């Protein structure tokens, strides 16, 4: 058994509520697709406001529901991300514009960066920020990420 070794990033403000359930999400298919030792995958916040947090305590419940389970401390995102990472995706068009800003400092930026949701076959663009919300947002955001990170596989794969 033999690919190459690809990696991607998934991107949020905080790196508490989203991108940890889009990256244990994600890091549920490629284990399941027997295809784990080829990839390599990370969450990461714009912010710095919550680094070592751990994920919201709403999404940790909601992974478990869906039997997925994750380990992440919350970290920033950091100029070698853009020279290291394959695929830098994000929740938000203010996730977007903050990391193409943040890229421009750099001068070997090898990284795609994108929105997670313009991968939806549903074609939802934005995922919302739940944090205010309650656990059925959750429940919402987990399915969108399932439908994004399903997609965004099949055609990297
Ligand atoms: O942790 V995030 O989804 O920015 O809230």
């Amino acid at each position: 058994a033999e690919q190459v070794t690809k990696s991607v990033l998934f991107v949020c403000l905080g790196n508490i509520c989203r991108s940890p359930i889009a990256e244990a999400v994600f890091r549920k298919l490629v284990t399941d697709q027997n295809i784990s030792d080829n990839w390599v995958i990370d969450s990461g916040a714009v912010s710095d406001w919550n680094v070592g947090r751990s994920p919201d305590p709403r999404a940790v419940s909601c992974l478990r529901n869906h039997g997925i389970n994750t380990a992440h401390k919350a970290r920033q995102v950091t100029k070698e991300d853009f020279v290291t990472f394959d695929y830098i995706l994000c929740m938000d068009e203010s996730n977007l514009r903050d990391l193409n800003r943040k890229s421009n400092q750099v001068k070997n930026c090898r990284a795609k960066i994108e929105l997670l949701g313009s991968y939806d076959p549903q074609k939802q663009l934005i995922i919302e920020d739940p944090y205010y919300g309650n656990d059925a947002d959750f429940e919402t955001v987990y399915q969108q990420c399932v439908r994004c990170c399903r997609a965004f596989l099949e055609k990297v794969r």
